[PDB]
DNA sequence: TTTTTTTTTTT
């Protein structure tokens, strides 16, 4: 039998290919989200090349060393968390997870010799993220589930602010397993509260499921969510497709109906160019550009134009004429479509863990990769094996020098110390002091808080 | 199998 996988992460700081994971949970389910097998939990050791970022520390609560002794070495954390991920007819998912946690997955896997998509690829494997189901289901059908709004009087889609919501405990919050929970705790009551629903977004996940609904050269008109959209609209806005973008076509080039076109008609694409580039600030008493990139390979809220409804739109305050005039124009505008993806007609980074996104590994890599798989600890010096790729060749030399320091030779040991000599850089590790110190001073009344900033410093010095 | 500015989200 299929099933789903709701997983989550604890990291040291938002950008996964450059700051680490800390934590993991994870449980696998049936059909109806119902609990099988042992509920998996770990811990990551940082590396002695790595400072949290604090702000993690102090929302997350788990210090370095905290994770240095529970957890396991990067290596290991990988090969558990991809063990679990390989398992065929599975469903890969949790809350932002395409966005972010996902990611990080995929950086792991790139740093510990794996490949970091067939994961949610071979085997009938695939994902999903409730997060944009959660908005979707605000949008269009909020019949029966509640929804917390802020201060202004805005819908907020936190898992934090959800759960508190909907009864769902969330004491001990941001703990990796909790989450876990709260998160499965939304999809039964998204499969009870509107199955109607759910099932469209869930059988449209699929790349092949998408095109279905993107009629390009006639430009359909299709409802969609995002929160790139924002909270003062429901995350909604319908949307045309005028095409594929030139250098990647796993996007979509969208125009939001709900804005003001006339930029698209009145500009040539060296200004629009300029005029979506713009920051919401500085694009002043104008009107912005109101297209947008929805990617098909990242389960993006894509439904039928008739979806959203009067009842709806009302309800939200998206003015159905101005969406239809618009297409009107759109249609009568064989010339919008030709800047517009002209614009997207327009094409580097230095360290190895970032080159994630180079392309991919060839065939002959592939083996050379998993060969090295093979190979147990002792013998990775000792075996000889040929590479095509320039990063693996570096990745190999990291992923060593950090998982295995045993394994380490009387020069390179020395070249590692050279590199954390290029890392831990006076003024670099000061940044680290200010920011320390800023936020102690920010954060001075309380102390279970400031336990971590010192534990931080104290972690600063020893691995220094 | 893959990637500048919206917006909100996770750590």
């Amino acid at each position: 039998q299929s099933t789903f996988l709701f997983h989550d992460y604890e990291t040291f700081g938002t950008h996964p290919a450059l700051d680490r994971p800390a934590q993991f949970a994870a449980i696998r389910t049936d059909s109806e989200f119902n609990v099988i097998g042992e509920p998996e939990v770990f811990y990551c050791k940082p590396a002695d090349d790595y400072l949290p970022q604090p702000g993690a520390v102090l929302i997350t609560g788990i210090t370095p060393q905290e994770a240095r002794a529970k957890g396991e070495n990067e290596a290991a954390f990988a090969a558990r968390i991809h063990s679990l991920f390989t398992v065929p007819k599975t469903c890969i998912l949790g809350y932002n997870n395409v966005r972010f946690d996902d990611e990080v997955t995929r950086n792991i896997f790139y740093r510990n010799f794996y490949d970091p998509y067939a994961w949610s690829w071979q085997h009938d494997n695939s994902r999903w993220d409730l997060l944009d189901v959660m908005r979707a289901c605000y949008a269009l059908r909020p019949e029966g589930i509640n929804w917390p709004e802020n201060d202004d009087g805005l819908p907020s889609f936190r898992l934090e602010h959800l759960t508190k919501a909907n009864g769902i405990e969330h004491s001990n919050a941001h703990d990796a397993m909790a989450d876990v929970y709260a998160t499965i705790a939304m999809a039964k009551l998204v499969k009870t509260r509107q199955p109607r629903l759910f099932d469209y977004l869930f059988t449209h996940r699929n790349k092949h499921k998408l095109m279905a609904l993107i009629d390009v050269p006639q430009m359909k008109p299709l409802v969609h969510v995002s929160g790139m959209f924002g909270a003062w609209r429901g995350n909604t806005s319908w949307v045309a497709p005028l095409a594929w973008h030139p250098e990647n076509r796993n996007a979509v080039i969208m125009v939001d109906l709900a804005g003001d076109i006339s930029p698209l008609l009145e500009l040539d694409s060296d200004t629009l160019r300029e005029r979506l580039y713009t920051a919401k600030t500085d694009l002043g008493d104008n009107a912005a550009v109101p297209v947008k990139l929805v990617h098909i390979n990242k389960c993006p809220v894509l439904a039928q134009a008739n979806t959203l409804r009067p009842e709806d739109a009302d309800r939200l305050g998206i003015n159905r004429q101005h969406c239809l005039d618009n297409l009107k124009i759109l249609r009568e505008n064989p010339q919008v479509r030709e800047k517009v993806v002209a614009i997207f007609a327009e094409a580097p980074s230095d360290n190895v863990d970032a080159q994630l996104y180079n392309g991919f590994f060839s065939d002959a890599d592939r083996a050379a990769m998993k060969i090295v798989l093979e190979t147990e600890p002792r013998n990775l010096p000792a075996l000889d094996i040929t590479f095509v790729d320039k990063r693996i060749e570096k990745l190999l030399f990291n992923y060593r020098a950090r998982n295995f320091p045993g394994t380490l030779d009387y020069a390179e040991q020395q070249r590692w110390l050279e590199h954390r000599r290029q890392v831990f850089t006076p003024e670099f590790l000061q940044g680290y002091a200010d920011e320390l110190q800023m936020l102690v001073q920010q954060y001075a009344d309380d102390k279970e808080k400031v336990a971590l900033l010192k534990a931080l410093w104290q972690y600063a010095e020893e691995i220094v």
